């Protein structure tokens, strides 16, 4: 297997629900392990940006998300946002990697500074403090200089800083083919495989 | 007239030549003269990723691009790479508005460190040192920290750093709904008025 | 006229909940539009320092303070502290100046830090990633290196830190002429009209 | 008396309720009153590793730790989380040392940034403000870069960074000896007398 | 007796001659010796913002406030701002704590940057490098980022900067109430009694 | 084999002989070739904390500890302080992970600073340089601002700094129990497999 | 009794032995406890520079030093370089003031490290962590950036550093009026009292 | 010639004035040309430390100057504190080497942050600007961090800072014997022959 096994999926209140979603579906599809987390706003940009109905309470959003993606039992694992108990909040838990995606501006903030209020805050403390790998997928415009300097102190620290900003040189002809953009360099950058996005130049062998 | 009269549109080598060409036609359609600059990566950019066959030239660039946006004769003015006979070069020019759209990781680091190695980054100084607006809009995934801190020295230093990261919260339906958010955002930054996205809430009165 | 149209005043859990009232109130009497936000902290100092019976809820909230204020229907509207379909929420809203009025050490320190947990610390960051108005009053003392280091980075990103120390060069003869002076001082930072301080020594034509 | 007469003790959800509860006990002893605060996430810590079962509320916590401690009724002042007309609130009260024992990293970060979004929160950014001693305890390994820079930024105001880090040089028997070297640690640092850790090399006289 | 036994208050240029005046007659009641600097720019708010005449020179100004305040002999004792046999002047005198009340921006930055060009920067300078106490009570807004690096500088250093920001929690009835919550503020800062400010939440046992 | 096969275990004059000596059983029990050096303070260590016999000389000593781990003929290389042609030394050496059980003061300083004053500083310098693992284990309290800001170099740099800080989540019930714990951390930090510490929560599979 | 009832008296190898031989004399007069060490340097400063011909190894110092400065029995413990069981190892010692005098500029780096490599060195160590005092006096001139580095970073940490820069405001007439005034700072900066250096200004009453 | 043909020697208000009396009278021996600056605060200095009676006013003071120290009609230039046709003022006038000794606080601050206040401060930014050659002899104790962040950035920037420390290391036998010690290093610094301090070592051929 390339890749990590197991990988906390952290959804934040960030526009963008369906990068998190489709992640979501690529990593059950292939056969991880996923510890899901989402936040209070994260449940309200589900609502506002998509048809996705998701219940509230970690056990039917459990039961749902399996459904949703075709998942195995046990294979989406849902904790709440005071789970302590939850593998991700010490980092004596088996290794993950874990991804915020979409990644608030606030979320971000809380990862900077260490505020750990809840567990998608701790389980990135944890990620940092263990050297395990923490991915950052913001969506906002403009960043201001708060913003900036947050995710140049993670990303010093080794944190990937991965902005949904989605690239135009597969010539994408869809919505669905931009969120697959990102959503592949997030699997890239965990060394999962991927289909969606082509290795640039692989069959390039010399310059014209 | 709400907002500026001229702008400086730079089109710079990172993938997102729609956002760039979409900019341009707003620009145009709001009665704006432009100053467009090209750079030679950014041409090739636009070669790969969209039907439109620009010109190398500049005198042959501005016919076709008057043509191509449906503007006035003398409204689009292009310059070439080494022109410093056009306004951009100097600070002692009639003020302009300049937006970097899109902004190459190589273009933001120009700007950041001063190089002014070609007229799009003698501009963008010049914009600084007149404290004129200056928006760069960047498209790379992940950020490094390299690119993180010259994004930070900018903004500190009252640039406008807008990611190309687009927002779903309208629930857009095509590549274009997500090409008009982003150039909604430049030109609402800029101050020129634009109909492509809401303004939020606006008409919310209390709180639910 | 002179000044923003629309104004979020936000009041956190500092002493002088006066100086926010008195700011409503001048806000009002110049027909501005106030987008009304008050933590639960300021509504435990607004009990405790003033004879205000403000209702704990936005809709009675609005219509209370309307009654007060001798406001416009629709003049003055109240958002909750989770309400992200309220304007301030998004930079993509018809712009506003904001003052926090007074702004706690603890609000002061989510500013400064990007915490986003609440509208008024989400707005606020929304204010400096659009460039838009932003004014902090706050009320502490002393003040440590943390509460200094804070307000000296969010004024060095253009942030106005407006003190709730009001001066004492016109003879002030009671607490409400301390108390005009600072929402003087706030109004002449926004560019709004006002008659409670003079402008210094504007009839004096030479030196003695 | 020698060291503080009052000692606000707050426990946040660090590993290491023992520690907190020794503390108490000693404080106790030593005829100390004691301003007690604790974190939900704590109270979750102390129900997993003691088998101490604290009421929830305030008023029962207080009357079953004076049973507890055998302390004298008043002597352990217990406040809410919210209770801001407590004395730590303000650095108007009367002077307090202050101990976080466990201080896990989010109310490390929360110090470190002045969050204030707590008793606990508060009552240490009045403790810097007001220059009163302020003891953090925290229970974490390994440290982040995170953690480090939130201790650094206040050790270098002046608060005391101790870790619950026991050493072993009077040769521990029990886990009770390791504890007891910690909180021995504490006192010695507020200056409270205690007989549990010898004082190092008192009588040694010259170099064998 | 509690607190220091002479106390060094410098009035500087910063309006609000009252609270120095307050702090200089609470001192004189309870029993300190008072070194007394006042600048020529305090002189001139003096004149602006009160009734007393104050004499100029420091013999006339020693005898005037002794009369004032009902001091005894010797126990005002006021020095120009040039004497540099005076006791502020080297770290070899006799200890005293310092204030500057009002501390103007001037005095401020010449504090922060060790100019030491009047015996009250002087008398700054050596508190410092004797690690004495030192207290700045500054009156300005908004506060720049000049301001604000300055005063950090200093709180870094030991100093304490206590904005003349009076509270509300105590329904203050007049600008006295406000000037008292000060000069009580600094009173409890150098730990002289003081019975004008109550000990905030003394008689609260446990919460609601 | 997870995990390195060679392991640098560097025994320094901090408190905690009982953690490195601990950690060399595991990893002899874990078949694992340890190149094990120990500073003159560390045996004094020893000496007052322990009733290990442990000779001074190098290969008496690498006799003494064969025996003491049951180790293999071989799998226990002891270098001297200055040994120079030991493999540690250089980077050109054969990679080894390097943990330094426990770590003074001292040598975390010389470390920060790269000292290199002993074969000890000179292979920790050695791994930051070549990339290769290094785990600091510190046992000291209060840290000072000293200690703090070389911990924080040493961990931006990619050291682990792992403080004798066991946890109390597992009910410990000896001693032995928190050494464990400690020992454990730093195998599972190094990737090395130890069933003293479970996986926490890794059989829990939905929130409660 | 004012001032530390125990002063750790540091000699290093910088000039002016006098300046820590006079000190221990008045140490020894006010009837203070001194725990005496010296380092190699020192010892042959010590030679150079003065007719004291004192022994080499601690017994036969103490009983020299004793002699010497007519200290009582058990005044004066000295310990030697590696004497770890010595109390300023220890911060669980009670508490000592520190004075290093003279500084070497070796032993000012090595405490502004953090080096502990000898017991003068782990004592400024312990001093700075506990929060208790420490005095360095160095003597060097010019003074490089490397020194004024260190100093600085020693005084934010509330070291104080006091160069033996003797004044000559009291028109000394020998070598021993000028040694007596550094000594006589030095005092003053512990609190214990001196009739070397007259309190300036004591009796200034008013300007001339 | 070896050295500097003209100096610059300014005599500022910090103990001393021995220092800077000998180093003219060493300067006008060695034919060099000296403009001599003095400002108030060390004519006051002067006249408390010495017997000399310097006259107040440029002229008379250049008469007494020459006479005093047996130099050459205009080898002593004397220029006051506001004359800026003088040589220093100006970075165009024939270089000039420049000490200040003493070198107070106050002018160490001036030159630090370019106050440029009066001759003296301007003289010291030209030689900063020029390259010219800058040495400041400070006399203080303690430093404070505001005097060693002062002296610090000036070494930095080339400055040599020499303070008034005298070595002890040739046995001196009275006063002036280290008043030699620093003006010989002063000389030394300039490259100006002196005899008053051996060349240490010259004549040790081994070690012992
Ligand atoms: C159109 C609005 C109001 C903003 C665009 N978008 C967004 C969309 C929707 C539809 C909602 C509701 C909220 C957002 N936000 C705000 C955000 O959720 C909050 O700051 C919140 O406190 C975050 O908390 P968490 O970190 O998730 O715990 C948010 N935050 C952010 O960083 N980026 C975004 O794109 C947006
Ligand atoms: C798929 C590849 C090779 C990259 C994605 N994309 C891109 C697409 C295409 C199709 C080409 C050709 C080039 C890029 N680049 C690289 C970039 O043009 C260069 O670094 C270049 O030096 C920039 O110079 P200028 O600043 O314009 O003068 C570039 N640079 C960048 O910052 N962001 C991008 O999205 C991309
Ligand atoms: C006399 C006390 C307890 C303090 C004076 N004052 C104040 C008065 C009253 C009467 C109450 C109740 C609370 C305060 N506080 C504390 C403050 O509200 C809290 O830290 C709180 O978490 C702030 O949260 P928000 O930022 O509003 O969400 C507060 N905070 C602050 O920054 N400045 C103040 O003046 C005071
Ligand atoms: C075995 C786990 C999950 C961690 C070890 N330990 C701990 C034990 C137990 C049994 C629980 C439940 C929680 C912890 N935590 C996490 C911590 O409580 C939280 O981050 C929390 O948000 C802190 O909030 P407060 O600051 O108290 O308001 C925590 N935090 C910390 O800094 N150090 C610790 O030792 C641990
Ligand atoms: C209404 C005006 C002109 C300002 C309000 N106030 C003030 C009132 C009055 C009535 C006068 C005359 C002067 C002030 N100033 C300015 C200040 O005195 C000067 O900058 C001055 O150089 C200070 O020198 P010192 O530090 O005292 O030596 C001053 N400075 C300051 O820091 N805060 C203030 O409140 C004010
Ligand atoms: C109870 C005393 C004197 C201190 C507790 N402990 C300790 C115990 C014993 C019993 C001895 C003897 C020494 C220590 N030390 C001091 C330490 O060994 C020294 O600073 C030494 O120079 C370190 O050199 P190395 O880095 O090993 O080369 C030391 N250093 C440290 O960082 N942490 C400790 O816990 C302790
Ligand atoms: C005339 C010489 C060679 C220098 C003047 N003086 C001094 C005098 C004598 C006569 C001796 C022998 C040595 C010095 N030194 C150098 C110093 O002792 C060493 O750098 C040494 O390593 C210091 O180690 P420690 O910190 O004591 O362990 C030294 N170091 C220092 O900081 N200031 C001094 O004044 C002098
Ligand atoms: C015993 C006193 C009051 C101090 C010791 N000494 C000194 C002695 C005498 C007898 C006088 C009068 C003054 C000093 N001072 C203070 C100093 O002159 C002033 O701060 C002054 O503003 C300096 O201004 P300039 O830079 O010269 O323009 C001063 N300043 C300084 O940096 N070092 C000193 O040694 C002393
Ligand atoms: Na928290
Ligand atoms: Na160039
Ligand atoms: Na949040
Ligand atoms: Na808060
Ligand atoms: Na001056
Ligand atoms: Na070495
Ligand atoms: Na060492
Ligand atoms: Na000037």
């Amino acid at each position: 297997m390339s890749g990590p096994e197991r990988i906390t999926l952290a959804m934040t209140g960030a526009s963008g629900a369906q990068y998190g979603l489709r992640l979501l579906d690529c990593l059950v599809q292939e056969e991880r392990e996923v510890h899901f987390l989402i936040s209070k706003a994260a449940q309200l940009v589900m609502a506002t940006e998509t048809d996705v109905a998701l219940p509230a309470k970690p056990q039917a959003m459990q039961a749902f998300l399996t459904e949703y993606c075709g998942a195995a039992a046990g294979q989406i694992r849902v904790f709440g946002q005071n789970d302590w108990m939850a593998p991700p909040a010490s980092g004596s838990s088996a290794p993950n990697a874990m991804v915020i995606c979409p990644c608030s501006t606030g979320t971000l903030s809380a990862v900077a500074t260490g505020a750990c209020n809840n567990l998608i805050e701790r389980a990135a403390d944890v990620a940092l403090k263990e050297r395990r790998p923490l991915v950052l997928v913001p969506r906002e415009a403009p960043f201001s200089s708060i913003h900036l300097e947050n995710m140049l102190k993670l990303s010093n620290l080794g944190a990937v800083i991965l902005p949904a900003a989605p690239g135009f040189y597969h010539q994408p002809q869809s919505v669905e083919d931009l969120v697959d953009f990102v959503v592949a360099r997030i699997l890239n950058t965990l060394g999962i495989p991927q289909d969606m996005l082509p290795r640039w130049g692989e069959q390039h062998l010399v310059s014209d």
